[PDB]
């Protein structure tokens, strides 16, 4: 297990434009295209991301290419953020994956707003951090995925993703 396998489980894989859990046009492995309700706008974003005129459908290779870019973007969002980077630096690699997962789903700014959770994670108070992370819109709107990510922070194992 690794961040790529983890996010592939949490995001799935779809080769045609679809709406994510927030109703936003998405493609591939959780690649958010736009928050605009315009499908034409979403299709233009896809053409720009892939570099060709699409019909709203991509290949699996293209989905995996966006995915690798998106994982990189998530890590770069952490490393450039004064609140996220110290926490990331303080974590083992399994828990680092859990933080990347959160930033992939909610973006740098969203996760940086978990000020008190981040402090508890940096203190390595895992059970307290787990409870605090669940007091969130994030947990309430996607509780099964959040549970898996929180269980990863709590235990430092991949147990929530194996099987
Ligand atoms: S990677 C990445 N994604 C967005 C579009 C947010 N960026 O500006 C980067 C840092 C190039
Ligand atoms: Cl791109
Ligand atoms: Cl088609
Ligand atoms: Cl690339
Ligand atoms: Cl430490
Ligand atoms: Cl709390
Ligand atoms: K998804």
């Amino acid at each position: 297990m690794n961040i790529f396998e983890m996010l592939r489980i949490d995001e799935g894989l779809r080769l045609k434009i679809y709406k994510d859990t927030e109703g936003y046009y998405t493609i591939g492995i959780g690649h958010l295209l736009t928050k605009s309700p315009s499908l034409n706008a979403a299709k233009s974003e896809l053409d720009k991301a892939i570099g060709r005129n699409t019909n709203g459908v991509i290949t699996k290779d293209e989905a995996e290419k966006l995915f690798n870019q998106d994982v990189d973007c998530a890590v770069r969002g952490i490393l450039r953020n004064a609140k996220l980077k110290p926490v990331y630096d303080s974590l083992d690699a399994v828990r680092r994956a859990a933080l990347i997962n959160m930033v992939f789903q909610m973006g740098e700014t969203g996760v940086a707003g978990f000020t008190n959770s981040l402090r508890m994670l940096q203190q390595k108070r895992w059970d307290e951090a787990a409870v605090n992370l669940a007091k969130s819109r994030w947990y309430n709107q996607t509780p099964n995925r959040a549970k898996r990510v929180i269980t990863t922070f709590r235990t430092g194992t991949w147990d929530a993703y194996k099987n």
